[PDB]
């Protein structure tokens, strides 16, 4: 997250990193067992950490879980990152308590101009890598779909939704992938791509959590 | 590398990927049994891999041979990147030969305006991230002191060189730490720090080798 400002601690109970060995990519708890992440976030193995706040220091909350299915949206297109979505089974369920919290489901498709909250431990440098301890924050908006056009002229599906910007200097970076879009509450977004990170005119895109609900709902009921 | 080419293959035989599970950082070969890459890039297991040309396809020519004795040079400062310079005796001395060769130790320091080549499997963009797969080179020129010091007001050391392009849109970024700054056939620098990647007014920062000949010599005889 570039130009956000740091999370006051387990502030975002519903975060969490995908680790591999480092932390690679952010997730949301959907429920005790379950993370919600990007499908370009898969690998074969996956610690998920919950209840962060310092990634790099074991302040007392953590949870650590081995991810136990991984499933990528079966129409996940690793060329146009359409269909960016990928649900991850958790060898076992976690404690939840205060730092360590599930966020709803969205009932309907948030409206452009919402404000909505933006959170991971990615890049925060609009040139160059910087790699946050501390889970950053960002509030941004939700832009209406013709901005997002034009924008990327002929790459936005209707899976995708922009949110962030068009004067620059804030928003998500690598890293920051998989990791939760929650507008009043409830998870409207998953962070997926964007060009270059905090540049003017080029807003960050999100997969549109609303159009995916009901595969959410079977694929967990299935698995 | 930002703006750089495509390296012919194995066209740059004295440069190495430190391998630790992902490439990290680069180094120079500069006999059978050691590389000489930047402190900064330190790991307590670092696994070396030599004649590569694209890191993610197996090619034919590689060598990958365990780092057995990584030293970090006595006075490097993590902080300021003073003396970020390391010296890594391989288990095993490496087969030289057509694609896996050493590059030599500079004989003087080199003056403001000599052109040098750059190389590294560093992140492209000047703005997020692109890691390459095939190894990247850059032909730059070493530019006088007095414009590294404008640069960076009060960061420079005599253990340190600028070089670049002072308008930007070129240049050494993440992924290119501890490679090689070869200029007329000798080792003149490693791929040390700057500030964001290829941004104008903003040169790149590399370790002065030709102020530690004695200190490799040295280990290298004591080690
Ligand atoms: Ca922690
Ligand atoms: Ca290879």
């Amino acid at each position: 997250i570039v130009g956000g400002y740091t999370c006051q601690e387990n502030s975002v109970p519903y975060q969490v990193s995908l680790n591999s060995g480092y932390h690679f990519c952010g997730g949301s708890l959907i429920n005790d067992q379950w993370v919600v992440s990007a499908a370009h976030c898969y690998k074969s193995r996956i610690q998920v950490r919950l209840g962060e706040h310092n990634i790099n220091v074991l302040e007392g909350n953590e949870q650590f879980v081995n991810a136990a299915k991984i499933i990528k949206h079966p129409n996940f297109d690793r060329k146009t990152l359409n269909n960016d979505i990928m649900l991850i089974k958790l060898s076992s369920p976690v404690k939840l308590n205060a730092r360590v919290a599930t966020v709803a489901l969205p009932s309907s498709c948030a409206p452009a101009g919402t404000q909505c909250l933006i959170s991971g431990w990615g890049n925060t440098l609009s040139s160059g890598v910087n790699e946050p301890d501390l889970l950053q924050c960002l509030d941004a908006p939700l832009l209406p779909q013709a901005d997002c056009e034009a924008s990327y002229p002929g790459k936005i599906t209707d899976n995708m939704v922009c949110v962030g910007f068009l004067e620059g200097g804030k928003g998500s970076c690598q890293g920051d992938s998989g990791g939760p879009v929650v507008c009043n509450g409830e998870l409207q977004g998953i962070v997926s791509w964007g060009y270059g990170c905090a540049l003017p005119d080029n807003p960050d895109v999100y997969t549109k959590v609303c159009n995916y609900v009901d595969w959410i709902q079977d694929t967990i009921a299935a698995n």
